[PDB]
């Protein structure tokens, strides 16, 4: 059911995914271990995924959650990298895309800092790299990132299947040694995410 539908580049809603990508790249303590070394993005591609069944899904727990939260779903635009990118755009997300070793309890886990979600494209810690040529910082592979819309509802703070916390919804992991990092989020339904955004990129080599 899913129909991937390319933006131009001329469009403002190709032009605003593209500054959120470039504009959320951050150093990491891992010196580009996991992700590569790189400061940019070379963006290829932006593809708007439609799926009628799994937005109505979406948008079905949203309003369970808003209405358990004084009619407010919490809702971000969140990163999320996978080796698996394309069985979420066609048949969602699930427990088959949660990270059991989480240090937030397995949930699926989504980034502020696009950098942070290009870290799991090839895997956790980057697995062995791109399928070709085994470079964690491969700078000809294409990549891709889900640009996702997600609930948070009632977030349980954590300074820094399972269930979330009673009460909660889902759990923000919040930056406390490393003053340039952005938020990283987990929730604990498939049901409470929705691949938006399907963007082809290439890391681009520092001068
Ligand atoms: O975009 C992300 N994808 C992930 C995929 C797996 Br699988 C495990 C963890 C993460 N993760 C943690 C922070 C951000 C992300
Ligand atoms: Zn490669």
């Amino acid at each position: 059911g899913t129909i991937l539908i390319d933006l131009s580049p001329d469009d403002k809603e190709f032009q605003s995914v593209e500054e959120e990508m470039q504009s959320t790249v951050r150093e990491h303590r891992d010196g580009g271990h996991a992700g590569g070394i790189f400061n940019r993005y070379n963006i290829l591609k932006i593809q708007k995924v439609c799926n009628k069944k799994l937005w109505e899904r979406y948008t079905h727990r949203r309003k369970e959650v808003s209405e358990e939260n004084h009619n407010h779903a919490n809702e971000r635009m969140l990163f999320h990298g996978s080796p698996f990118v394309n069985a979420i755009i066609h048949k969602g997300f699930d427990e088959r895309h949660a990270y059991i070793g989480g240090m937030f309890g397995a949930g699926i886990y989504f980034a502020e800092n696009s950098s942070k979600s290009n870290q799991y494209v090839y895997g956790i810690g980057g697995g062995t790299g791109c399928p070709v040529h085994k470079d964690r910082s491969c700078y000809i592979c294409h990549r891709q990132l889900l640009f996702c819309r997600v609930t948070l509802g009632k977030s349980f703070l954590q300074f820094s299947m399972a269930h979330s916390p009673p009460g909660h919804h889902s759990v923000t992991g919040r930056p406390s040694v490393n003053g340039l990092a952005l938020a990283e989020y987990v929730i604990y339904r498939g049901e409470q995410a929705y691949p938006e955004y399907l963007i082809t990129y290439q890391i681009m080599r520092p001068e």
